[PDB]
């Protein structure tokens, strides 16, 4: 289908692993989307392709094709107006429980659909998360995402090596939901050694001013074994959610 002919390159959005991510429109259409430029995951990315193609969901980034030449492979992507939920975090330090129940919504919505479809994200960090036009949440980057049954969003069982199931997305929910109210993730440690150790024993405290709410649906979320994790409908279906999402 298409080809670097069909499109006006514009500034860099961001800089990534195997390149960067360009904002770029299609002459013919004049249509406004992201162009992810890359120069051996080369198979876990057949996957992405093959994955992100056929999900569609207004929480997730939608993948509209793909193409390759001599050099590099360019991934035309979804654009999204309001970068990564990453900077919003830094530029914010933390969010407030309104607007921390509502990713977690979007989020767990997205998730749910995409454990029907029996896939699993496995990678979700704020650096994978994007914002829409609305600010919405949406979910990219599945280089890491299987559709079978740093570490500081890993689960015990991924780290471990032990077979995992959709249950891990609802350890990162945690893991994200701590992060989004504190600033820093659950298990943030200065060495890959420690936070190990520190994911293993699920060590983690809350500063002061983490409501008993929030606290409640985060401890529930960060549980070693995935069979006492809640599930996504469970997860929207919390009292702390409920009366701050929308
Ligand atoms: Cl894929 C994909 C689709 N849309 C985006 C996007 N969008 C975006 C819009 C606006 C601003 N602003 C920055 C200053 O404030 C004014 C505008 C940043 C990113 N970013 C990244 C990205 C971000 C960071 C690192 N690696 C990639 C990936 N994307």
């Amino acid at each position: 289908q298409w080809a670097l002919e069909d499109f006006e390159i514009g500034r860099p959005l961001g800089k990534g692993k195997f390149g960067n991510v360009y904002l770029a429109r299609e002459k013919q259409s004049k249509f406004i989307l992201a162009l992810k430029v890359l120069f051996g995951v080369e198979h876990q990315l057949r996957r992405e392709v093959e994955i992100q193609s056929h999900l569609r969901h207004p929480n997730i980034l939608r993948l509209y094709g793909y193409f390759h030449d001599a050099t590099r492979v360019y991934l035309i992507l979804e654009y999204a107006p309001l970068g990564t939920v990453y900077r919003e975090l830094q530029k914010l330090s933390k969010f407030d429980e309104q607007r921390t129940a509502t990713y977690i919504t979007e989020l767990a919505n997205a998730l749910s659909y995409c454990h029907s479809k029996r896939v699993i994200h496995r990678d979700i960090k704020p650096e994978n998360l994007l914002l829409g036009s609305a600010g919405e949440l949406k979910i990219a980057n599945f280089g890491w995402s299987v559709h079978a049954p740093t570490l500081d969003y890993l689960p015990p069982e991924m780290i471990e090596g032990r077979m995992h199931d959709e249950k891990v997305d609802l350890w990162s929910l945690g893991v994200l939901c701590y992060e989004f109210l504190v600033g820093k993730p659950p298990f943030e440690a200065n060495t890959y050694q420690e936070t190990y150790k520190r994911i293993s024993r699920v060590e983690f405290t809350f500063p002061d001013f983490v409501t008993e709410g929030a606290r409640d649906l985060i401890s529930r979320l960060l549980k070693h074994n995935p069979s006492q994790r809640p599930m996504l409908r469970e997860v929207l279906e919390h009292p702390w959610i409920t009366a701050n999402s929308s």
